[PDB]
């Protein structure tokens, strides 16, 4: 929810695709109630050529709440329309069986696992495809541009992190949301807080203590994502478990020091994203303008 009720958004039937034209392959990811599988779609291209796609669907374990949530995701994707910095909708199957959501396939997978795999060969300054500082600045710019677009459409992400960014051809990043297709019960980055399992280390104080999610709380998460990026995939608040001492320290103003590979101007952005006053944080549009200047000066 937040600013817009996703259940009231319309679904354009121009997206309707016949489900008998899909051939399912390997499961890319699974949670308790949902999954994402790799598939071949036939007749999606005007010229009889087959194409590889990603398909999100529910498991027989899912209930009415999860069935409403997958339909709401489809309505939001149809409402947003395509954007270069967001995973794009290609089609959907809404009759003749369970809901299927068809999105573009991203050959390099999630950004978190890519950074961890590339960590040991990082170059701060050719066939080998080494990760450089130039690539980290470009990723930070592309993610801020996609988030500036979501905010302009009155959308709040609520789970922005490196694990929710995909990487495709030509070092292009795409904002995504695995949601129900992530096993949050066995992921240590999600913590038990009341009757929920939440990503506390990425959450703004107003979201933790008041359950308030806004344009400003997404900006706090972006600052945490920057720390993950310039630490080459390390977990935030290293050596600190999520306990009473953690919630106390955050309220009292404790903040992480800069990661090892962050330029000083990128750490300056992180600090402003983590201001206790939501009105003192920059907008995603201001972040884009700031990074643009850094890239041009480089
Ligand atoms: C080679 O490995 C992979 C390739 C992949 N290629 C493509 N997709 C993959 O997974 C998916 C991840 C997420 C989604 N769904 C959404 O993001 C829908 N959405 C967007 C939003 C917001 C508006 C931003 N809200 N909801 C669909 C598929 C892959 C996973 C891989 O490995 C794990």
């Amino acid at each position: 929810y937040s600013y817009i009720d996703p259940t009231q958004l319309p679904y354009d039937h121009k997206w309707e695709f016949p489900r008998n034209r899909l051939s399912f392959g390997k499961t890319l990811g699974a949670g308790a109630f949902g999954k994402v599988v790799e598939a071949t779609a036939q007749g999606l291209i005007k010229s009889d050529a087959a194409m590889t796609v990603a398909v999100k669907m529910l498991k027989p374990s899912a209930h009415s709440t999860e069935r409403e949530a997958l339909m709401s995701e489809l309505k939001v994707l149809s409402y947003l329309g395509n954007h270069e910095n967001i995973v794009n909708l290609l089609g959907a199957c809404t009759h003749g069986g369970p809901t299927l959501v068809i999105t573009e396939y991203c050959c390099y997978g999630d950004l978190l696992n890519f950074l961890r795999r590339k960590r040991d060969e990082f170059v701060p300054y050719l066939y080998k495809d080494f990760l450089t500082l130039e690539h980290l600045l470009s990723f930070s710019y592309q993610v801020a541009k996609g988030m500036a677009f979501l905010a302009s459409k009155n959308c709040i992400h609520r789970d922005l992190a490196a694990r929710n960014i995909l990487l495709t051809h030509g070092n292009i990043t795409k904002i995504c949301d695995f949601g129900l297709a992530r096993d949050i019960k066995n992921d240590s980055n999600y913590v038990d807080k009341g009757n929920a399992r939440l990503p506390v280390k990425w959450m703004a104080p107003e979201s933790i203590f008041n359950s308030v999610y806004t344009f400003e709380s997404d900006v706090w998460s972006y600052g945490i994502f920057l720390w993950e990026l310039f630490s080459l995939g390390s977990s935030p608040y290293p050596g600190m478990p999520v306990d009473s001492k953690f919630y106390k320290m955050i309220k009292e103003g404790f903040r992480m020091s800069s990661p090892e590979y962050a330029p000083a101007e990128m750490y300056d952005i992180m600090k402003t994203c983590w201001d206790a006053d939501p009105d003192k944080r920059p907008t995603f549009k201001q972040i884009v303008q700031d990074i643009e200047k850094q890239i041009s000066e480089s």
